[PDB]
């Protein structure tokens, strides 16, 4: 990987040491790339749900995943499960439980620094991954895409700046997001500007992913669309009461 130090490089050689897992899905892809698409024909908000248990920057307990997945079965486009375990509180058999009692597409959320994480994605039961463009070499993102396409899983890039997205964009990328949940550490560099700045940089063809700031103004999302936004990336925390998702997802 890339040179990384401090926090970050911690958990991706913590991730590089991550033991394999044996275990085999008891259904197939559902494609989370595709099904955007889909909600995108019928003009239905493509809202892709963040869950993590408890996280580092903001140190909370959550309620139960089976449970939320569940409940977010009905609306989402697709669940992003945190799977990391140490500052995350995730775990890979928290998402083998989410991946089998729900029939919509599962995004392993994790730092994926090599193919066995891709195959522990894959018989785990998640239909595509996170690769993070700021933390792989170009060399190591262009491998990993295709490692995970010919599981049939097409991954959802993440890029931070106008770097990444260069690096994302000329090996192929063909699902981008354009910032995560938290806003990153070099921090002024994330924000909503900076966010319609990279959008603008993005071909037609790519889906591009949006990690909303602030959910209730609809008009963050309904103008994000104006500018070929395809799904927004939203923390569960911020979507708990029904109604109010019925409200963003139309």
């Amino acid at each position: 990987p890339r040179y990384l130090k401090g926090w970050l490089e911690d958990v991706v050689q913590l991730s590089l040491r991550r033991p394999s897992v044996h275990a085999s899905r008891q259904r197939p892809i559902i494609s989370l790339n595709e099904r955007i698409l889909e909600f995108n024909k019928s003009n239905i908000t493509a809202i892709i749900a963040y869950y993590t248990r408890k996280s580092p920057s903001g140190l909370d307990v959550e309620r139960d995943p089976i449970e939320y997945a569940k409940f977010m079965e009905r609306y989402a486009v697709g669940l992003s499960i945190k799977t990391e375990e140490k500052y995350f509180n995730g775990s890979y058999e928290m998402l083998r439980k989410i991946a089998s009692s729900v029939s919509i597409p599962i995004l392993m959320n994790d730092f994926i620094v090599k193919e066995s994480q891709i195959d522990d994605a894959y018989n785990l039961g998640a239909d595509t991954v996170l690769l993070i463009a700021s933390i792989l070499t170009e060399r190591e993102l262009e491998s990993l895409l295709e490692y995970a396409r010919s599981y049939g899983m097409e991954p959802l890039i993440l890029i931070n700046d106008e770097n990444d997205l260069d690096i994302a964009l000329r090996i192929g990328a063909r699902f981008i997001s354009i910032f995560s949940v938290d806003k990153s550490k070099s921090s002024y560099s994330i924000n909503k500007e900076n966010q319609r700045k990279l959008i603008s940089m993005i071909p037609s063809n790519v889906v591009k992913v949006a990690a909303t700031f602030k959910v209730s103004e609809r008009n963050e999302i309904e103008e994000l669309r104006k500018l070929g936004v395809n799904a927004f990336l939203i923390s569960s925390s911020l979507m708990r009461n029904p109604e109010k998702i019925k409200e963003l997802i139309e």
